[PDB]
C-alpha cells in the first residue's frame, strides 16, 4: 500500500534514494557484490525516467557513530558500481556538511553520486559508542538537523534498501520529502513474502535452521499456521531431540531456555498438521573447530561426551531429499550445518542441490537472505533458486509477522 518507483513522476528531479549496500568485505574489498547489483534496476529506471540526479545513501559494519574511512568507506563500492554500471560516480567523502550540500544541489542530469558511511554519524543509528568504548546516545537536536541535511539532498526520497528495512534509522525513516516511494528491489522483495505468506503453494516447506531455539520460537510459531511441512536443522534440532526423544546430545550446546517451549511448538504443529522433520543421524566434532575429529553418530546411539554435532548426517540427507521434492514453495532460511567448515557442509549442500532440482521441477524457491544467501553464492546457485533475498534480518521480520519501520515510513499509494 506505499507509492512505488514506478509510478513517480521523476521528470528533471533530483533523487534522494537509500540503499543497502552493506556487502562483506576482506581487505577493502568486496567479496560479494550482490547488494549493489540488486539495487541497479531502481536507479536505471531514475535515470532513463528524466531523473535529473540519483544521489545513494548507505551504511558499512558497525562504526558506531565514529568517522572511520581507512575501514569502513563506502569508496570501494562506489568503484564497484561505477564498474557494474560502466557511468562514472561521484563518491564524497562525506553525507552531510556545506560540501555535500553544493554537490547535491543542483547536479548535472544523469549524475550519480555516493554519499559515505552514514554511521560516520551517531544520528544515523541514533546511537553509538565514542574513543573510549562507552556507549552514547545521539543528541535530539542533532538527530532532527542530521535528518533535515539529508532531506535536501533530493526532490524526492526512494527507499530501495530492503536489506536494512527492519532498522528505523534517520536515512530509513527520517527522510522529509513530499514523495517517498519503494524501489524496485524494496517492492520485489516484499511481494516474494507477501504470496508465500499469504496464498502460498502446496505443499508448502519450511526450512529453519539455527544455533538457538529462543531466537526463533516467533519464527516458526507463525510459519506453522500455513506450511504443511517444516525441517529444523543447525544447532536447534539439538535442543528439540534432547528433550523430545531424550537423546544424548554430549557437549552439544543445548539451548535451556528454548526447550521450554519445544513442547508448545509441537502441539501446535500436530493442531496444524504440519509434519516436522529433524536429523535422524549426524556428522560430530570432538571440539567446536574446523579441524576437529571427524566422527558420527544416531539418535539411538546418542553423541559420545566431549563431542558435538555440527551437521546431519546421510539418512538425515536422504529424508531431505524426500520431503523437499513433494514441495511446490519452499522458505528457506537458515544451513543445516556449519557449511564454513567442509567437514560439516555436507548436509546443507546436498539440501542446496535438492532445493535446486526442485526449482527445476516447478517449485517456488525462496532463500533468506542471510547464511542461505551466502551459501547461495558459496556454490554459484544464486540464478538457480526463484528468490535470493538480499536482507536476512528484514525478511526474519516479515516472516514472523511484524512490520518493516523502513516501508512503513513511505508515502502511502
Amino acid at each position: 500500500a506505499k507509492l512505488t518507483l514506478d509510478k513517480v513522476d521523476l521528470k528533471g528531479k533530483r533523487v534522494i534514494m537509500r540503499v543497502d549496500f552493506n556487502v562483506p568485505m576482506k581487505n577493502n574489498q568486496i567479496t560479494n557484490n550482490q547488494r549493489i547489483k540488486a539495487a541497479i534496476p531502481s536507479i536505471k529506471h531514475c535515470l532513463d525516467n528524466g531523473a535529473k540526479s540519483v544521489v545513494l545513501m548507505s551504511h558499512l559494519g558497525r562504526p558506531d557513530g565514529i568517522p572511520m574511512p581507512d575501514k569502513y568507506s563506502l569508496e570501494p563500492v562506489a568503484d564497484e558500481l561505477k564498474s557494474l554500471l560502466n557511468k562514472d560516480v561521484i563518491f564524497l567523502k562525506d553525507c552531510v556538511g556545506p560540501e555535500v550540500e553544493q554537490a547535491c544541489a543542483n547536479p548535472d542530469n544523469g549524475s550519480i553520486i555516493l554519499l559515505e558511511n552514514l554511521r560516520f554519524h551517531v544520528e544515523e543509528e541514533g546511537k553509538g559508542k565514542d574513543s573510549s568504548g562507552k556507549k552514547i546516545s545521539a543528541d535530539p537536536a542533532k538527530v532532527e538537523a542530521f535528518r533535515a541535511s539529508l532531506s535536501k539532498l533530493g526532490d524526492v526520497y526512494v527507499n530501495d534498501a530492503f536489506g536494512t528495512a527492519h532498522r528505523a534509522h534517520s536515512s530509513m525513516v527520517g527522510v522529509n520529502l513530499p514523495q517517498k516511494a519503494s524501489g524496485f528491489l524494496m517492492k520485489k522483495e516484499l511481494d516474494y513474502f507477501s504470496k508465500a505468506l499469504e496464498k502460498p503453494e502446496r505443499p508448502f516447506l519450511a526450512i529453519l535452521g539455527g544455533a538457538k531455539v529462543k531466537d526463533k520460537i516467533q519464527l516458526i510459531k507463525n510459519m506453522l499456521d500455513k506450511v504443511n511441512f517444516m525441517i529444523i536443522g543447525g544447532g536447534m534440532a539439538y535442543t528439540f531431540l534432547k528433550e523430545l526423544k531424550n537423546m544424548q546430545i554430549g557437549a552439544s550446546l543445548f539451548d535451556e531456555e528454548g526447550a521450554t517451549i519445544v513442547k508448545e511448538i509441537m502441539e501446535k504443529a500436530e493442531k496444524n498438521g504440519v509434519k516436522i522433520v529433524f536429523p535422524v543421524d549426524f556428522v560430530t566434532g570432538d571440539k567446536f573447530d574446523e579441524n576437529a575429529k571427524v566422527g558420527q553418530a544416531t539418535i539411538e546411539s546418542g553423541i559420545p561426551s566431549g563431542w558435538m554435532g555440527l551437521d546431519c548426517g546421510p539418512e538425515s540427507i536422504k529424508i531431505n531429499a524426500q520431503i523437499v521434492a513433494q514441495a511446490k514453495l519452499i522458505v528457506w532460511n537458515g544451513p543445516i550445518g556449519v557449511f564454513e567448515w567442509d567437514a560439516f557442509a555436507k548436509g546443507t549442500k546436498a539440501l542446496m542441490d535438492e532445493v535446486v532440482k526442485a526449482t527445476s521441477n516447478g517449485c517456488v524457491t525462496i532463500i533468506g537472505g542471510g547464511d542461505t544467501a551466502t551459501c547461495c553464492a558459496k556454490w554459484g546457485t544464486e540464478d538457480k533458486v526463484s528468490h535470493v533475498s538480499t536482507g536476512g534480518g528484514a525478511s526474519l521480520e516479515l516472516l514472523e509477522g511484524k512490520i518493516l519501520p523502513g516501508v512503513e515510513a513511505l508515502s502511502n499509494m
